[PDB]
């Protein structure tokens, strides 16, 4: 419960590791919400005592304003830093937002296979779903067993979007079903993931509207919905609280 | 992919048998097109033809005339099997939109559990979160080992609201922690579930407006958020597909 007040005279006196302290663990809106009570040079001072887990969420966080002028302000590695470890879709957010030669400068500062993957999703139209999307999903095999989706689960799950849905794949990364996570906790840790399939499934385009995606996720009350391309490939997930962003971003336009 | 046309044919054929194979492992939300597109004589006969574990799941799909033409038309005990099937929130949402004498009559076919549980949902404030709220979470203490936990889960599962975040209440029942599935199959199965508590958390309060659900869940980026009394006793759960729906009705009232 840290106050702008607080952080303000902890700078003034240059308590630096007092403020790295202070900071610890509080939730990233919380964050969100001293960053943009401070003004600009010690809400960048702020930002930059925080660890680099902690910033990527933070920014994401962060109004339009406060993220500008934050790109604005820090140094060339520190926003390497900050776009390597941005979910791909809040990635995305920010390059669509940005001036033209600003995103350059940015796009010149990611690795090649980062460069690659964001190329790929500002390559979508504005307002489709595929610049709304995440590549991070979890995905298995349908001749994996039970226990085999449930190690590459554990293997891959904090570096991904969620693990409430896991799809499966062939092996030419094909959409073939959708499964909750607790259905690998319920089931026989012997049993093939084929044994689980339903083999029906909702999916969007990534051609498709980000109205389209408010539409779909009401209508089959889901948390995250995939995003299959012309041949049925999996190529990104978009989780309901990305949605719910659009569902109002898009009601304030009729208004 | 069963049409009108198919559908009102095989009842001029009086051919209920393959009607309800036709109806076998159609998504909800095609049933309730389905049933929108019929006329009321057809739509409450398809109703029937239903298994109660589908008809109680499409029957919250379907729209206020179409609801309320099919209340009118059910038997006392279809309809007692309706009520009962229901989830809690999705039942208070029926009785919060039918005339008073009709919410009445209903009340009565419930039986008395669920007539408490009834009358305590209705009994907070209209537009309130405690009206959007449903009891059906899953919880564990503190003290219990992980895989005791995952057992409790197990069997608890597909009665309830949803297991992808799973509550921590002590033994007066009040909320402790909000843990995501995943970090029980991640866990050590002989830890102590405060072995991977965090011990923060957001919670709702029911007497807060559907409105501010909307703004916690923007905020924290979760699928559900726990709601709790002036006590801190956990008393049920709101989730994000119920709460886009409330930012549509919300945003639509604005215009
Ligand atoms: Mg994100
Ligand atoms: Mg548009
Ligand atoms: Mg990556
Ligand atoms: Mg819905
Ligand atoms: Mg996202
Ligand atoms: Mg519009
Ligand atoms: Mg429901
Ligand atoms: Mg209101
Ligand atoms: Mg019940
Ligand atoms: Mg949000
Ligand atoms: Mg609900
Ligand atoms: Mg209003």
């Amino acid at each position: 419960m840290l106050t702008d007040t607080q952080v303000k005279e902890l700078i003034s006196q240059r308590r630096w590791a007092d403020i790295r302290r202070a900071l610890v663990d509080e939730p990233p809106p919380h964050l969100a919400d001293l960053l943009f009570s401070l003004e600009t040079r010690e809400m960048v001072l702020v930002f930059r005592c925080l660890p680099r887990e902690v910033s990527s969420e933070v920014f994401a966080l962060l109004g339009k304003g406060d993220r500008n002028a934050l790109i604005e302000a820090l140094t060339d590695e520190e926003t390497r830093h900050l776009l390597a470890d941005l979910d791909p879709d809040d990635r995305t957010d920010l390059l669509q937002e940005l001036p033209g030669e600003v995103t350059q400068r940015l796009l010149n500062l990611l690795s090649p296979a980062d460069l690659k993957e964001a190329r790929q999703l500002l390559g979508y139209p504005e307002d489709s779903v595929g610049r709304l999307m995440t590549p991070d999903y979890v995905a298995v095999r349908p001749g994996w067993t039970v226990a085999q989706a449930l190690d590459h689960i554990r293997r891959r799950g904090t570096d991904s979007e969620t693990i409430n849905i896991i799809y499966v794949t062939d092996d030419r990364w094909k959409l073939l079903d959708a499964l909750e996570l607790g259905a690998f906790i319920l089931a026989d840790p012997d049993a093939a993931v084929r044994d689980i399939m339903k083999g029906s499934f909702v999916a969007l385009s990534a051609f498709d509207d980000r109205e389209e995606a408010v539409r779909v996720m009401q209508r089959y009350d889901l948390f995250v919905l995939p995003v299959v391309d012309s041949t049925g490939v999996l190529v990104g997930i978009v989780t309901a609280d990305d949605i719910l962003d659009v569902a109002q971003e898009e009601a304030t336009e009729d208004f």
